[PDB]
DNA sequence: GTCGG
DNA sequence: GCTGATGCGA
DNA sequence: CCGACTCGCATCAGC
């Protein structure tokens, strides 16, 4: 449906290959750096040699590029999915909390399919049976107009806790998809500060009352500062009943707020893009902080932000809205 | 797999 | 039973 | 040529 569309399906089918049944995962990120760019291409990729004078597209992938434009296809993808051990690894992985090391394992023991795992039930650990429970429902999307009742839920539910959380919905909803895989919420409270002692129960708090009012229903891993867990919006009346969700939340420091909706927000590529370019300018960023790069490269201080364009200023950029951030 | 060095 | 090792999702 | 490309949380192997 894009301009490159089948290029860049190409790319991303291998750089799952590569993460899942190699385990190589700079091959993976090398093959989204050059499905990313491509995508962001403003023509239609005639040949290998024009797709290669982009960054990140090299020589292996222009010849795979030759070899689609011409055939319509990828011998090295036809044999991948025809293998019966990569294909096997590749669904497997599907399954929330089995990973390229588990995947592998199931299946070097004959679990290899979804009837499997449930026959071998006992052998998952806690997240891989709520991972299997949900198999249908995680891979389905969230359509926006859902994530909008959602994100009525979480922000009133938090505000009946204490009314000085603020909770923002991050991730591809607020880059203004129509669609979103998950719900990612960044939680901040002012107590909780870089600065301040650990105010435990901070996150259980707000956790709890999901819980209580039945909108998160099950718990993959909870501490702190993360929770990672599944949701679902109620339903009226023995009416068809809403597919459970995966939500993400995340307790940061109130005065890391900005640079924590920055790096929240995303893209993953984006997020990439942005933090290497602020090498390239004397600045680092992670999660938190945006830091200066000595004459030695040592970080400093932290730097003051009050604003998402004051990162972007400090490395001079152009500011981006986070609906052009989805890269 | 790619690219900078 | 505890500790270090490792896998997982992101 | 070749080396570069983060963390919180759950689990369990190895004592
Ligand atoms: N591999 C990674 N490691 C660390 N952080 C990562 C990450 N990938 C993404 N992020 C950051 C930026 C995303 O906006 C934000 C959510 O990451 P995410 O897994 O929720 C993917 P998202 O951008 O929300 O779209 P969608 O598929 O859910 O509709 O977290
Ligand atoms: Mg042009
Ligand atoms: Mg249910
Ligand atoms: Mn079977
Ligand atoms: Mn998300
Ligand atoms: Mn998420
Ligand atoms: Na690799
Ligand atoms: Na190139
Ligand atoms: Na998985």
């Amino acid at each position: 449906e894009t301009l490159n569309g089948g290029i860049t399906d190409m790319l991303t089918e291998l750089a799952n290959f590569e993460k899942n049944v190699s385990q190589a995962i700079h091959k993976y990120n090398a093959y989204r750096k050059a499905a990313s760019v491509i995508a962001k291409y403003p023509h239609k990729i005639k040949s290998g040699a024009e797709a290669k004078k982009l960054p990140g597209v090299g020589t292996k992938i222009a010849e795979k590029i030759d070899e689609f434009l011409a055939t319509g296809k990828l011998r090295k993808l036809e044999k991948i999915r025809q293998d019966d051990t990569s294909s096997s690894i590749n669904f497997l992985t599907r399954v929330s909390g089995i990973g390229p090391s588990a995947a592998r394992k199931f299946v070097d023991e004959g679990i290899k399919t979804l009837e499997d795992l449930r026959k071998n039930e006992d052998k998952l650990n806690h997240h891989q049976r709520i991972g299997l429970k949900y198999f249908g429902d995680f891979e389905k999307r969230i359509p926006r107009e859902e994530m909008l009742q959602m994100q009525d839920i979480v922000l009133n539910e938090v505000k009946k806790v204490d009314s000085e959380y603020i909770a923002t919905v991050c991730g591809s909803f607020r880059r203004g998809a129509e669609s979103s895989g998950d719900m990612d919420v960044l939680l901040t409270h002012p107590s909780f500060t870089s600065e301040s002692t650990k105010q435990p129960k901070l996150l259980h708090q707000v956790v709890e009352q999901l819980q209580k009012v039945h909108f998160i229903t099950d718990t993959l891993s909870k501490g702190e500062t993360k929770f990672m867990g599944v949701c679902q919006l109620p339903s009226k009346n023995d009416e068809k009943e809403y597919p459970h969700r995966r939500i993400d939340i995340r307790l940061i420091p109130k005065d890391q707020y900005y640079c924590g909706v920055l790096y929240f927000t995303g893209s993953d590529i984006f997020n990439k893009n942005m933090r290497a370019h602020a090498l390239e300018k004397g600045f680092t960023i992670n999660e938190y902080t945006i830091r200066p790069l000595g004459v030695t490269g040592v970080a400093g201080e932290p730097l003051p932000v009050d604003s998402e364009k004051d990162i972007f200023d400090y490395i001079q950029w152009k500011y981006r809205e986070p609906k052009d951030r989805s890269e």
